[PDB]
């Protein structure tokens, strides 16, 4: 009558027991929410085959410890930039506008994740955005070097090698040494 499921999206992997007749609904929000995230911003896959959430397990035919696949779909594509120093960008929606410059002091909001999918950080949490001299050094060096060139409204993917992140050190008891960081960016102001 249940079944084990194991989604993935290839850092984040969380299990679920399921009722074969149990729309997906739940699981798929659960999933997304866990990365502060809204379940429209993924796609799930079983099998090679998009899942609705309306959809049961029974509908799918699935079995015991099967899994399902987890990917951001934006619609208007996905590219990939690294940079000289191995930073890698990827803009999930461009903003509008100048884009920023060193030395300008910006303010975004971010959530941070470990390459398991452990959420370390967000300015969501005290809804408080974060602010600094872009190029200052008040930042990881990753952040002064990745959010150059955003414009207001967008909203940037970074993948910090730990030479730009906490290298040795980690951080807020969270971030162990020598750790890759993705953090999800996004502009207010400039
Ligand atoms: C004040 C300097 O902080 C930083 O450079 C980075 C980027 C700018 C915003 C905050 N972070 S943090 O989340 O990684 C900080 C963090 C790390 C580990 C656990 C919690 C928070």
């Amino acid at each position: 009558t249940h079944i084990n499921l194991k989604v993935s999206d290839g850092s984040s992997e969380i299990f679920f027991k399921i009722k074969k007749t149990t729309p997906l609904r739940r699981l798929m929000e659960a999933f997304a929410k866990r990365q502060g995230k809204e379940m429209d911003s993924l796609r799930f896959l079983y099998d090679g085959i998009r899942i609705q959430a309306d959809q049961t397990p029974e509908d799918l035919d699935m079995e015991d410890n099967d899994i399902i696949e987890a990917h951001r779909e934006q619609i208007g594509g996905s590219t990939v930039v690294t940079t000289e120093s191995g930073l890698k960008y990827e803009d999930l929606t461009e903003g509008s506008g100048a884009e920023a410059r060193a030395g300008q002091t910006v303010s975004v909001h971010y959530t941070g994740w470990l390459t398991d999918g452990q959420k370390f950080g967000s300015s969501k949490d005290r809804n408080d955005p974060f602010a600094f001299v872009l190029g200052g050094g008040m930042v990881i060096k990753g952040w002064d070097e990745g959010v150059q060139g955003m414009k207001v409204g967008g909203v940037r993917r970074l993948t910090i090698p730990p030479q730009l992140g906490y290298g040795a050190r980690g951080a807020g008891g969270v971030i162990p040494p020598n750790a890759t960081l993705v953090f999800e960016v996004e502009l207010l102001d400039v």
